[PDB]
């Protein structure tokens, strides 16, 4: 439901071929907040309960309002969080492909993540889905150092975060039906896509 860890309580014995790495919107609660609940259901549903392991990003992600105001959009500690668990991923199973997502400052907190991340691990990270993109406009609806094919941004006509403002509206609040069809649906192509473990 909304806490999953499946990533840190797994056995690396027993790798799954899918790992997702999702970081939920400001003040939302677990570590996978409104949305991640959803694709996690897709996604289990498609390669199976054993086959993916969903992992939120929690510990020193607090996902407080203010930090959207900071330079890339998040906390430098929750950066160091989000970037532990891609290298924990790496490091317990590496023939995993790797899949990521995030909301609001989540989605700003995997942008900088990715961005920063060590290219042969960025590189496994085969889909990233971003909704209420808040570096949208600033980055021209792109995440630094990483293909345009393999990402796709979900920003609602009318959710100022995605044209450059930190203001929240309903639009940016409607996304639901995306995290439900499109969004897992993308994810799930990009894996098939080069295949799994």
């Amino acid at each position: 439901r909304t806490t999953r860890d499946d990533l840190i309580n797994g056995n690396s014995a027993s790798c799954a071929d899918v790992i997702f790495i999702y970081a939920r919107g400001s003040t939302e609660t677990g570590n996978l907040g409104t949305l991640g609940p959803s694709i996690a259901s897709n996604l289990e549903s498609a390669f199976g309960k054993d086959g993916v392991w969903i992992q939120g990003v929690g510990g020193a992600y607090r996902a407080t309002l203010g930090d959207n105001a900071l330079p890339r959009g998040t906390s430098s500690a929750a950066i160091r969080e989000m970037l532990g668990l891609f290298q924990q991923a790496n490091t317990k199973c590496p023939d995993a492909t790797l899949i990521a997502g995030g909301y609001a400052q989540g989605a700003a907190l995997a942008a900088a993540s990715i961005e920063d991340l060590d290219s042969a691990i960025r590189d496994k990270i085969a889909g990233t889905v971003l909704f209420g993109y808040t570096k949208n406009l600033q980055n021209r609806g792109r995440i630094p150092n990483y293909p345009a094919d393999r990402t796709k941004v979900f920003c609602n006509t009318g959710d100022l975060v995605c044209t450059g403002s930190l203001i929240v509206a309903a639009p940016h609040l409607a996304y639901g039906p995306d995290a439900r069809g499109p969004a897992p649906e993308f994810l799930i192509e990009k894996v098939r896509a080069v295949r799994g473990s």
